[PDB]
């Protein structure tokens, strides 16, 4: 019932914007250990670590998602860290066993974000074939069923089109039950979430755009007798005045790296625009939307703490269970969010309950 | 020129013997962090972490090799940790990037042991096809060429029979040059080491058995203009008296687990016995040899510290550059080795220098 | 420089339309042997088989394209027969060797039509992964380069992303140089034709639509220093009067099987509509277009013999080198074409030549 | 039951021996059409067409097995023709459909010989990975189960480690039930034959060597409740005097091409010698044995017609159901076998029946 919060780990060297603007944010482990500790102290339940094999959207350097996640877990106590994984260059036997060992070493705090892929050139560079849009989701669904089965069954057998297991016994299994997240917003993504995943993570959007996705998932999940929760990306710019927050947004966009934005935008046509419906990630993103590379400005958590808290509660009303927050200057703004924004959300929630 | 020492990480729940004998050894992270610190204090330069996906040779539980290596590096300062990797369920793009990130996080202290595989049933359980003996080495050599090329250049291209890369740029690369080890003793293994590897690791053997491998590698490496060093497995039983060490050895063997040894021995026929020459790992192993699952008793580092030190220097004279030590009670025997055996080795080397 | 003619082999039940109308057409070898002999006598240079692995509704039975082509060549003397091949369920080593042997047995009269695929459900049923639209063309281009190299040289080596060859020597090679045709009309198809194919076969279309494809191919092929010819599908309804030919067309469409048409149109969305440009086979086909399953009515070769001859010559004037003809009643209409239509084309061509 | 007879189709340019001796045998279709007709008239029930993709054992040129088998069936009326297929470069969906169409065109007379592979260099040349010996039989068994299922059921589903099918309906199916033969003599081969195949074809051998294989197959097949028949290769040299037949054998061997024989012997080490038991095809073949490349001289059908007929009947007594005959001068020796040897076998069988 209370809304949950995650933050994007800036393990990619350009932060969370495609922009030349000065940021007090770094992609190295030293910066990120302290940020994970600040996020835990601020009240964030999850950190989300993105997966790249090569540079895109202005991230010339990227730390590998699973090892980096392990290091963040080792530096924290209660924080849960979601390691992103792309089927193809990743296989599920290795993923299940590596995640299970990290879970055993971190008191049960690792999770996974299965992402089905859009950056074709990256796959080509690393010798992976490029499956059709919905076919990438068929494979991701077999990957998810494989993870859950390996972790839950003494002797797991799975006779898939992409993956096979035959009486496979993983030991040790995870300490508890790792949560499986997935990223993407196409019909194929919503279908998979309503079947196998614990969480559907989606790009930023208007309230109406989010409600449309939630309503489809809820109906499908109910018919499948499956439980799934909803998280939405938001690039949060909280400042003491609304004018200052809008001025920061304008600086970010004014300083956009246009060659990086356009190259990202071209590659992103292999996500939602390439699905049979032509709907999903980046299908309707302008140059200015792309400057936050998961459409995070659209969620409009930009203004005063009070405006942002009221907007978060309005997202709860259409079925959002978690806000996935990106920031410009991560350490100071995560701390500010915990001191100034999150307590206002909790007060609004207490007042709603007592009525 | 000084001989180097590695120890086997007991990340598999049966320790380093296929036996019911009581051992003060454990496979969990708590035991292994302390063990790694003691090993570093004792003068071991490397720890070697074995790779399993499911139980064999008496190891019902096994921690995943790379994440466990990451954790041991996080708990130490100068120790180098070698993570074992099996091509097939591992792919080189992910290995290259995950190892590069761990390298960056650990001040350049991770290495890799490419092992080409023998446990067919394990591959079948996780959906991997079983290549012919020498073909597994063909694949491993492509895997090693990919790791080395990815780590050393931008725009790496490789048009292999097993792996493809196309203008691939990994960032960040490792801090320096990670060492590539490999395990196996067949002709295919020796040929691969003489072409692409930094270290050839081999099973325990007599001095003459080791000499025959080194001489073959030396000639082949010279013809390729390639440098490779030699490490040999030895199960070290050092006691204050020779009689006590021999009694321990007999206790380990007398308490051998026959189901596990039979099952291991049958599976191990897919290593040296299955090569075109019929030579390599386990091709000549009796039931008693198999109780140490890399033929470690054959190296005969079993006796007083003085006998062991002399035997180590004798191995050096046939071209052994590193002794890879297994133990029964890891923490206490690593400490004893550093206090009682290693200094005798260093004295012998110093006396040989002045002569 | 004379325009060439092919006919579609009705090796799929239901003929060349998705309609319940009575057809004096059959898919068996007896009807098709006689039809091939009639087509050779009528002046057709080629027969084009189609490739299916499964189908529903009236298209319920399909003879395998290569072995059926071999049988048709065995029943004829001069006719060339083009065997359709889909990369994926077909591999290029077997295709090259099987076609070379058939070429040797048939006096050099076999050709191949490389088709890159649109029917996703058929691939899934036979265990094949569904690659993205342009990726299927990347694979088809490697397939074609493989056929051409294997057939033309010993020691053929190819280091593809999809296919590898290592000093492969096929013996015997074909008697002559088999022509490579390809089917498809997207940008990816045109790019491939301008690089590697002898013939670009495309769906039916207006003169304007054909000319736009020819102009793009001609520019690209010139820059590649590559020669490629153009063939266009047309469903030919030649009758003594224009009114009767139009009545037959209305009858075909009026008796269309609506469920079959809709199921075909839904699956065909994986062709042109799924390409990045949204253009290619079936991207703009209405219900009535889909009744001829390669848009054959659009080419408007429906009317008197004189009208049809003038329209064929008009297609030649925009770069069409070959008309690929479908018919309702194959045997009798092939005979009528050779007696009533083809001679008018030749007369028109002769009269143009006298100027 | 009356013993059945097959002959090897000389679809390979060196005939059935690795020798420079002058042979009145040709690999082209004209010689082979007349040969198949003579064999049919002589009383051979089957022809067997070997599969190569590149030159081995002196076969500089090789016609493709399936298309050549189709052409031989087209030249005959009752002869059954067995096309050899190697899983790997062949896939089962295509094999099933192509064979079914040929079966429909030839009145149900096509069969298949599934061979699991020994010629590693050929696979490497055509881009195929080299599976371990027993794993090749694992794949071949899935291939056989797929053929059998596709041919016999609509909506065939098969969830293999090598092949997948999902509700696949092949139409048309064969006219009846095609026979599945397999070649190979290792434990893996015998185990496969005892589970899925109609015929086990084996290399030439002594009576005792054959009986040891039959006895193992019989016990295994009885435990599986499976029916399988036995065929044995024999290189038949029938002459009016024993002295003449022996002189011919000596001439073949004396004119052996020793570079070809040794190169074949080396490649053949990947058959029986590479199996876990070290037993199977070519494991015990001397230089002289290898001159007939399936050990055909060992069966000793070399002598007068009377001697050969008695030795055939003696093979029946250890469970041989079919003799698979090679010859030096094919057309003339097939005609002679039918005039002079086969009638003696029939008289001996008639005399045994009346006792
Ligand atoms: C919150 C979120 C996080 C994501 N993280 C990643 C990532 O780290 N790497 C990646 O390649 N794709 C990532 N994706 C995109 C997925 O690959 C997604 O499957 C792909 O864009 C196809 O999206 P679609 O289903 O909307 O067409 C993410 C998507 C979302 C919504
Ligand atoms: C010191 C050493 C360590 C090894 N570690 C492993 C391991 O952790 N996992 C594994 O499957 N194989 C391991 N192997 C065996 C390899 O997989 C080897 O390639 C296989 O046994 C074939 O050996 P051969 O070349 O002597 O036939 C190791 C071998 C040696 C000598
Ligand atoms: C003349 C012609 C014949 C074709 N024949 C076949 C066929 O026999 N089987 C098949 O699956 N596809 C066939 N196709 C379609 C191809 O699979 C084509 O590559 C696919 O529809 C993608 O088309 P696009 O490039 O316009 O998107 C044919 C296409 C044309 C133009
Ligand atoms: C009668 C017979 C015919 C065979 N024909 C072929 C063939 O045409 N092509 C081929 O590559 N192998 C052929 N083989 C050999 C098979 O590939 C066999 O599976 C391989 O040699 C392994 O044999 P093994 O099971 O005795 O080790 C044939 C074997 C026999 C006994
Ligand atoms: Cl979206
Ligand atoms: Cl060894
Ligand atoms: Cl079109
Ligand atoms: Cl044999």
């Amino acid at each position: 019932q209370a809304v949950k919060f995650a933050y994007w780990v800036p393990n990619v060297s350009g932060g969370l914007v495609v922009s030349r603007i000065e940021q007090r944010t770094d992609w190295g482990i030293d910066y990120n250990r302290k940020l994970a500790q600040l996020a835990e102290a601020a009240g964030f339940e999850y950190a989300l670590t993105q997966i790249r094999f090569t540079a895109g959207y202005g991230a010339e350097f990227q730390h590998e998602s699973v090892a980096f996640s392990h290091a963040l877990l080792a530096a924290t106590s209660q924080l849960k860290v979601i390691a992103a994984i792309l089927p193809g260059p990743w296989q599920p036997a290795l993923a299940a066993k590596q995640l299970a060992t990290i879970d055993q070493l971190t008191n049960g705090r690792i999770a996974v974000n299965i992402v089905s892929g859009w950056f074709r050139g990256e796959f080509q560079a690393i010798g992976e074939h490029w499956l059709e849009h919905d076919e990438r989701y068929r494979r991701s669904e077999e990957f998810i069923r494989s993870l859950r089965g390996i972790w839950s069954q003494d002797n797991f057998t799975f006779r898939g089109d992409f993956y096979r297991f035959d009486n496979y016994s993983l030991k040790p299994k995870p300490l508890g039950r790792p949560e499986i997240f997935q990223g993407g917003s196409s019909r194929a993504a919503r279908d998979m979430a309503a079947r196998v995943s614990d969480w559907y993570f989606t790009n930023g959007n208007s309230v109406e755009g989010i409600k449309a996705q939630v309503d489809d998932i809820r109906a499908k999940a109910a018919a499948n007798h499956h439980s799934v929760k909803i998280g939405v990306n938001a690039f949060v710019i909280a400042r003491d005045t609304e004018e200052e927050a809008k001025a920061v947004l304008a600086q970010i966009i004014d300083q956009a790296d246009p060659e990086a934005v356009n190259a990202f935008g071209d590659a992103a046509k292999q996500a939602g625009r390439a699905s049979p419906e032509g709907e999903g990630n980046w299908a309707k993103s302008t140059f200015e939307d792309l400057v936050q590379y998961n459409d995070g400005f659209k969620t409009n958590l930009i203004g005063t703490p009070q405006q942002i808290a009221e907007r978060i509660v309005a997202l709860k009303a259409v079925g959002v269970d978690l806000v996935l927050a990106g920031f410009l200057h991560f350490q100071e703004e995560v701390e500010y969010f915990g001191q100034r924004v999150l307590p206002l959300v909790r007060e609004l929630e207490a007042k709603a309950q007592s009525a």
